[PDB]
């Protein structure tokens, strides 16, 4: 059983830029086809060295890690139209552990994926077997497809308790969040503490 579920953009929201400014990246790019953990640590380096802006944030990162200390009472979805390898790429430069995050990500190649189409991505999650109503936060810089993710939840009636965040890249207030899945989510808390 899932019943609380964290629905994510990746760039600009978990990063400090637009998807549009790393899509095409030379870095991106270059990472897109990297398959294996040591493949795609080969490019920390590059990383590191890279603009501040195209990294995860420290305050996403936090979050992010906090989040995965209440699993499985809590899932994290990844939706987003970069490439998987990007996105677990940066993950474990950030020392982030995502084997049980959910990423839905672009297609490769002439293949269309599920990040591509956020609200249908949202509605064949949610239409999962083990999806159930409860607790939904959903994040995205673009408030267009932030308001598509939140149609996905009205379509499938699990629009109950929805917190929607829309803020510029690097002015998401994580804390703050993480506060509301807290207040929202008993046995959330209740592993958290004892
Ligand atoms: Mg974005």
């Amino acid at each position: 059983r899932v019943k609380n579920i964290v629905y994510l953009n990746f760039d600009g929201t978990i990063t400090g830029a637009h998807g549009k400014e790393v899509i095409s990246s030379p870095l991106c790019e270059a990472l897109s086809t990297k398959a294996t953990f040591d493949e795609r640590m080969r490019y920390k380096n590059e990383y590191d060295a890279s603009d501040n802006k195209i990294k995860i944030t420290e305050n996403a990162k936090n979050f992010l890690q906090d989040v995965n200390k209440l699993h499985p009472q809590v899932k994290i979805v990844i939706i987003s139209r970069n490439h998987e390898n990007y996105i677990k790429a940066l993950l474990e430069f950030e020392n982030i552990d995502h084997r049980n995050i959910i990423i839905y990500p672009r297609g490769v190649g002439n293949t269309i994926g599920p990040g591509e189409d956020k609200y249908k991505a949202v509605v064949s999650h949610e239409e999962k077997p083990e999806c159930l109503p409860g607790f939904r936060l959903i994040c995205d810089d673009d408030e267009v497809d932030g308001e598509e993710m939140c149609n996905g939840l009205i379509h499938t009636g699990r629009s109950q308790l929805v917190k929607f965040h829309n803020e510029k890249p690097g002015q998401f207030k994580w804390g703050e969040y993480f506060k509301e899945i807290l207040t929202n989510c008993d046995i959330a808390v209740k592993e958290y503490l004892n």
